């Protein structure tokens, strides 16, 4: 099941979505190159997000390594997505 793709859940939903996806970016850049980081009003008010890396060993690093760290006081929760993004195919 181990893929590109890190499907985060337990964010905090008083973040606003564009200050949200850049701290997801500078939290997870350092385990790997991110192709992409989705976050949308939908996502967003569910306190969910999906980071896909160019490559699964940065996921499973990114996936050990932040597991319940208390990002805007919230321990975020992290699991594979359960459908690699088709973007890894078309990127
Ligand atoms: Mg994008
Ligand atoms: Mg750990």
């Amino acid at each position: 099941r181990p893929n590109h793709t890190i499907y985060i859940n337990n964010l905090n939903e008083k973040i606003k979505k564009d200050e949200l996806k850049k701290s997801l970016h500078a939290i997870f850049s350092r385990f790997g190159q991110i192709l992409d980081i989705l976050v949308s009003r939908s996502l967003k008010m569910r306190g969910q997000a999906f980071v896909i890396f160019k490559e699964v060993s940065s996921a499973t690093n990114a996936l050990r390594s932040m597991q319940g760290f208390p990002f805007y006081d919230k321990p975020m929760r992290i699991q594979y997505a359960k459908t690699d993004s088709d973007i890894i195919a078309k990127m």
